[PDB]
């Protein structure tokens, strides 16, 4: 089919699905924009968010909706239904915790404060969660990647900017970075991609 | 198939896993905690968080992940692949408004002054992007009802609590909202489930 994804110039929450694009090597239009363009394009949209992927002409909205969509089918969803259960429950784990970060605040001491208060307590818990919920495993779910995985190397990245040291006691989160990035069409992704901070 | 649900005492998170047993005709434990009980079970998860769902000695979690699982390949699912991501669009962006609530803020001034806040102010621009959204469509994805029906259904539900004249502008929502009631498994669950607040 003919893809178009819409965002900023960001990894963000459109990301996840460049990495699953890339990974299942289907080809399409990254396109990015800048804040001008916005205005512009947010009147079009249902819902005035983004991402947004238009699939011929049919636009899409959500970005887990839409990665949920592309991984449809393939081994990436989960091999069971069971495991595509625990794939999404991960996936919402890992999304209800980054959107605990006021990405938008105004007042950069209320942005470092607040940042600081979520790295110091709320993230070192999830992260002994997350640890534990994966165990001595290769996988945080079933013997094979799931874009859950990569949603897990896709939230740390982000929030490593901000807390180097935030996986310095969990080897085994950080192992688990590595595999993903390790994967041939993501190792590709990440050299190729536009660099920005978020 | 055993199926074990917990939650507190309200509808909540855990009232879309029960318009889908019911809808289904799956008899479960609907087990309901005190507050008082929650430290001790809270401790014993992987992820600290209520509704689970328990199924054969594995419990389960995230109530879309959960809600998902259980109408896979059932009639509750979009109709093509697509539909079925219209369906996961909609349930996430009822529950990123839903999600905005301090529902646990123990100071009550700044909890009613956020739930003032986000209902004044927010609330009417979604029920105007659901209103747009649905159209003259008999229902919010495609030709027969989707989980994403009992989701706005359940969401409207609680914010109407708060704001009763949230929909006076929205006689299509209504519609809808009265059209899930009248489906028999959600009309007998309605008459029969605790009614509690939230
Ligand atoms: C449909 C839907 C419902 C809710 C919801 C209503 S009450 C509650 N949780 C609460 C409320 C109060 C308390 C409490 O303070 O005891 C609590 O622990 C949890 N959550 C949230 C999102 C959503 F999409
Ligand atoms: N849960 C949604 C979040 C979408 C969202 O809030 N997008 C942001 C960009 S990260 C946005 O458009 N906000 C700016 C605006 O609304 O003008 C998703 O994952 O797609
Ligand atoms: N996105 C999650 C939210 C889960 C959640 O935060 N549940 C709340 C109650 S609604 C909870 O367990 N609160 C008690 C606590 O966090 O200790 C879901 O849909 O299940
Ligand atoms: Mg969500």
């Amino acid at each position: 089919p003919n893809y178009k994804l819409t965002y900023f110039n960001m990894r963000g929450r459109a990301e996840i699905i460049r990495y699953i694009f890339a990974y299942l090597d289907i080809q399409y239009e990254d396109h990015r924009i800048e804040q001008a363009d916005w205005p512009e394009i947010k009147s079009t949209l249902p819902f005035g968010k983004i991402p947004i992927l238009e699939v011929d002409g049919l636009t899409l909205h959500q970005s887990l909706a839409i990665a949920r969509y592309l991984t449809k089918n393939t081994d990436l969803a989960g091999n069971t239904e069971m495991e595509q259960c625990h794939v999404d429950a991960i996936v919402d784990t890992l999304d209800d915790f980054m959107s605990c970060f006021p990405w938008a605040e105004k007042k950069q001491d209320v942005k470092e404060q607040m940042f600081n208060e979520l790295l110091t307590y709320n993230a070192p818990h999830l992260m002994q969660d997350l640890d534990t919920y994966l165990g001595g495993r290769e996988w945080l779910i079933g013997n094979s990647v799931t874009w859950a995985d990569f949603y897990w190397e896709i939230c740390s990245t982000t929030l490593l900017v901000f807390k180097p040291d935030l996986l310095d006691n969990h080897p085994r989160l950080v192992t688990l970075r590595k595999k993903v990035q390790a994967i041939p069409a993501v190792a590709n992704w990440i050299k190729r991609r536009p660099q920005t901070k978020l």
